[PDB]
């Protein structure tokens, strides 16, 4: 692919070194294309951790809208003088600002973890590094970058103990360590949950769940909403077209298919969906996504530019032609009144409808 | 030659646009880098012809819509909500990215028109038109999907679709005939020349609405503008703070000079005629003279225009006056008398008469 | 010098046509490498003039924040129907307008006056013009580009006049130029860096911090300024900003600095002197150590400065102890009292000896 808004989940860039788990890169919006220069500056980080982990603390040079899309996880992070600690849940949202310092945790012994991070850099546009305080035999503590002369001065502590902290990080192999349950259990305006939502549809053939900036301060700093759909087996989420956000879509679970009118006149841009992919709905495209008929399909999506965003359906009850006035219909569609009825209001749902007519 | 004078010659315009037509002007970073500060900004320029229909459709874009010519009602419509509106000329308002948007024009004589300033959210520069219902030239957005999902989600027969698709290549163009009957059934907004901030003599006048006062201005962080200069007069040199203002000759002849210290100083001029752009970035002092048999009548987009000061170079309120009289003295090397001679004899502002009096 | 993100002073470009003074301009900081792209919108212009001196009048396509970094200084700027003076003192920082007209005052008899001028064009990225009311020998008026009709006509003022009027600048060489002592006294807000409530002072050095949040004239180019004074044989701990890009400008002294850049980490490090600038992108850990036999005073801009957070990596207000005891533990693989060790026994902050 070969698709210009779709990446498969074996594009993506894994992390050397990951250890007890594994951390993975989406490469940038425009590396192999050019039609995503409006997201320049945004990068995908899927982060997963066995049962029984410990994710070694860092900070980054990113703002960052963190979603749990698999397990569970104790997410901390400090920053100046401040440290806040939550409890994540499945389909909860957190921010973690640049520059904090972060750790998680993985307290449960079953269910691997695993989420999917939106990273907005505030240095070079699309460029974004991660700085370990204490590292392994595969990365480097930034610590140890400076003179010796510095380190014993400012810390106040001999020249061989110092030598003596780093020979204890180079023993462990991975950013991503194994630990007991027992010192892990110890260590447990907040996480936003999706499925508790007011901005919701729901019907016999899918759900849909939002979280809009406008309500939750901490989705301000990026600009960003944050939203969940499961499309039931053998239904689909009827066209519609997003007016300002551009949402990039990761899909959590099951397969299925999605269809895009692209006018970059028209084209059909169109993929199949498959666990770890991604792809990108920029703004005013026209879209419609079909569940497989044995397995639901289940997304969790990022919208960038997503202030007073408008979600806009061409189908269904709450599709907008059915706002025109009936001479507007007439002289757009060049047809009766009751002709473009039997076109537009044949559906009793919105949202989400089944493949086979009812 | 002139990096900064769009010529109206050079607008593409739209095919097949039927009874009416919709021209675009080029991006401001295509003949040159001298503009890249407004990389992200494009003008429109819609012309209905008398009783027509605008066919809806909605675009990847914030806009700004400055009535020129005629009268109009503009109606869009988002999620469930729609508004409604009846402009006319001089009426300013913005139609927000996404919505989708008509346009009528109930007048039996008057042909429409409509300048449009466009802020893309995707792509930098960059826009496209969805159209719901198209023409033989002009693609319906619906018809891209494949069958079985059209069928599915309308919950119609494959053979209504069909049909409804080719009721729409019957007609040629995005802007149709419709009877005045059907027109008059389909019937907030800016007004310029009723803003607060306008200053009016006999050889000019200029109104300027300013986003701090108007809400749906502050989306696109823009200032809108009109000036009028009678012929045989001028609107004296003066600077933008921060704005980087484009102009559209809406009706008149005339000529502006510039001064640009671009690729120390260039006099940068070009003569304006209707249709005629002409960009004017913050800092470049401008004079614009009208010809002597017609007047100017120019129409004013000023991006970045929050908290944005026009700051006259000549006339009663020029900013050298402000100046204590040591300073002056130490600047020009002149005493007190032989400055004052010098900044202090135009009695007017904003516009005067090429022959002093 | 090798060093993506240090400029030597003797790199600065300066004005030819200064006159009683000297105006330099640091380069784009996207001309020589493509690791500083974030702050493409930002110029660096220091301003020297010489006692008893006058800046001739102009305005710039631009926003301006001004650190006084010598001496002291009456700034005053024009715009619309505005008049702004203000008397500037060491360390005084103050905000000029995009588009006012500004001249400089230095009424003082001997000690020369230095202005330190991050800008923020408005136009183009990264690029600005400097736009004179009345020019000098090698300087043109913008006025005496227009037409002679267009000038007669809109100041009503004979042509004659007009050309003895550019006359009269084209005797002067450069835009600064020398003034009377009384004259410049007749001709006569402000943030004090010195006076900030964000400041940490210790026998090593002292620190001030003007941050957006609390300034308002600071909310346009949305940006922090401050000052650092590392005396000598001292140094600044290893510490990084959380989201601002700093700008440092060496006000005078010598020293070093110490860099972990990962652009997998190498160390970027630089020998400092008077002029010399360098940047901090954030996430960055810096450290800086003032020279054996002078002290290191350094102003910085903060790109990027609301909401920064300074986390230090050694001394009292260390970011790990913040870190909970387990976390440590697992994170650095020893006992707590092994770690207590070497993150809790230095006992002073931002400023420490070295040997
Ligand atoms: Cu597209
Ligand atoms: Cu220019
Ligand atoms: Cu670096």
């Amino acid at each position: 692919r070969h698709n210009p808004y779709y990446f498969h989940s074996q594009g993506l860039r894994s992390r050397h070194e990951s250890g007890e788990g594994e951390v993975k890169y989406l490469e940038r919006f425009t590396e192999r294309t050019e039609l995503l220069r409006g997201i320049e500056n945004y990068r995908v980080v899927i982060l997963e951790a066995n049962p029984n982990t410990f994710v070694l603390p860092y900070h980054k040079d990113a703002e960052s809208v963190i979603v749990v899309t698999r397990g569970r996880a104790t997410l901390t992070f400090v920053s100046q003088e401040r440290r806040e600690s939550f409890n994540l849940e499945y389909g909860d949202v957190i921010r973690v600002p640049a520059g904090a310092t972060e750790y998680v945790i993985n307290q449960d012994s079953n269910e691997r973890l695993e989420m999917v991070k939106l990273l907005q850099p505030v240095n070079n546009p699309g460029q974004f590094r991660e700085y370990y305080a204490a590292g392994a035999q595969s990365t480097e503590s930034y610590l140890r970058v400076f003179s010796n002369d510095i380190l014993v001065a400012a810390l106040n502590t001999p020249r061989d103990r110092l030598e003596r902290f780093f020979d204890q990080q180079e023993q462990r192999e991975g950013v991503i360590i194994r630990a007991s349950q027992e010192k892990l259990r110890a260590l447990s305006g907040g996480p936003i949950s999706l499925k508790s939502q007011r901005s919701s549809y729901s019907n016999q053939f899918g759900q849909f769940f939002e979280a809009c900036p406008e309500e939750h301060r901490q989705l301000q700093e990026m600009d960003v909403l944050v939203n969940y759909a499961e499309i039931k087996r053998g239904a689909m989420m009827v066209p519609h077209y997003n007016s300002k956000a551009t949402v990039v879509v990761y899909v959590v679970e099951g397969t299925g298919r999605f269809e895009m009118a692209c006018p970059h006149q028209f084209q059909k841009v169109t993929a199949r969906l498959a666990r770890g992919d991604i792809f990108v709905i920029p703004a005013g495209h026209p879209i419609a996504i079909t569940a497989s008929q044995n397995e639901n399909l289940r997304l969790v999506g990022f919208g960038i530019n997503g202030k007073n965003n408008q979600r806009n359906f061409l189908a269904g009850q709450n599709n907008i032609i059915n706002q025109l006035e009936r001479e507007a219909k007439e002289l757009s569609f060049n047809m009766p009144r009751e002709e473009i009825e039997e076109i537009f209001e044949r559906q009793v749902e919105s949202y989400f409808v089944p493949m086979e007519r009812q």
